[PDB]
């Protein structure tokens, strides 16, 4: 009960910032995550022995893929920690608990392929889940690990709190399906602007939690330029592998996923920042003003990609 986690001074300070990079030392990531739970949630939320066993089973069920890996899980959990810490009183005990676990679990057992490639391949997961295929699988994997013996970190909750937290986590994980982002942000935009947004309306809270999940999941675009640029290589390493597997099925991949069209990467980043990232953080900042630093950093990185095309780097 009296066992705190402490980070070194640089990490203790930089971890509160949105643009924090968790570093190349895999063995520190579990401790970084426990640190964030204790400060975000309390040292009482979870039984440390159960939490540590949950975390190491989650780590084990992420694959060695270039991007959709254990490092991404923890990066996304840190972005959610930063949002929750900058919006202290807006979220319930249950929500703070649920959302950090949802982030850690959001991409469990990812293979580095889009929902589209699973459909074109005719993967068994595509027969069992027709939409948000991987996302329904990630939530399924989460429930499996929670049911391993000694792994039920939620065991002190009541029957009803337990169903609530697993509903928060299910919705949170489904919302990381980017195909659902576009309609969700558009509805939030309308509700903010026509002034009907209501945080006490649970259908509204769900949408706002969904946008936070998209914001955390894309948070590679909100880092300092050198982190953003190097993470983009891992992202495109998966896109090009999927493109290779599309060509093997007898289908030209879209140019973003074709490794013969690397030249077109900078313009593909522009489209993605304008079409997805900037609108995501704009709406998020309108609803939760203390998340403005994510919008500022995203803008800085858009400007950095424009410089890449003007040959300035
Ligand atoms: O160019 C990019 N950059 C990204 C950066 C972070 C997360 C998703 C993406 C992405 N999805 C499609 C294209 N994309
Ligand atoms: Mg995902
Ligand atoms: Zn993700």
């Amino acid at each position: 009960g009296l066992m705190q986690f402490t980070l070194p001074v640089r990490l203790c300070k930089e971890i509160e910032l949105f643009h924090f990079d968790i570093g190349p030392f895999e063995n520190m990531w579990p401790g970084i995550f426990v640190y964030m739970v204790h400060r975000s949630c309390g040292t009482s939320c979870f039984e440390l022995e159960k939490l540590c066993r949950f975390i190491m089973s989650v780590k084990k069920n992420y694959r060695r893929v270039p991007y959709h890996n254990w490092k991404h899980a923890v990066t996304v959990a840190h972005c959610m920690y930063a949002i929750l810490q900058n919006n202290h009183t807006l979220f319930t005990d249950l929500e703070r608990k649920g959302l950090l676990i949802a982030c850690l679990c959001h991409d469990l057992d990812h293979r580095g392929f889009s929902n589209s490639y699973l459909q074109k391949f005719d993967h068994p997961l595509a027969a069992l889940y027709s939409t948000s295929t991987m996302e329904q699988h990630h939530f399924s994997q989460t429930v499996s690990i929670l049911q391993l013996e000694g792994h039920n970190i939620f065991s002190t909750l009541s029957s009803s709190e337990y169903e609530q937290v697993l509903e928060i986590i299910r919705k949170a994980i489904i919302a990381t399906d980017l195909a659902l982002y576009f309609g969700n942000r558009k509805q939030l935009e309308e509700m903010y602007q026509t002034g009907s947004l209501n945080l006490n309306n649970q259908s509204h809270r769900d949408r706002v939690i969904g946008l936070m999940m998209t914001a955390c999941d894309l948070c590679s675009v909100t880092k300092l330029w050198p982190v953003t640029k190097l993470t983009a290589n891992d992202i495109y390493a998966e896109f090009w592998a999927e493109g290779d597997e599309m060509k093997k099925l007898g289908i030209q991949p879209i140019p973003m996923m074709d490794r013969d069209k690397k030249d077109e990467v900078p313009q593909g980043q522009l489209g993605f920042y304008n079409a997805v990232a900037i609108p995501c953080y704009t709406t998020l900042t309108q609803i939760l003003p203390p998340t403005e630093p994510l919008l500022k950093a995203c803008r800085d990185n858009l400007s950095q990609w424009e410089k890449v095309i003007r040959g300035e780097e």
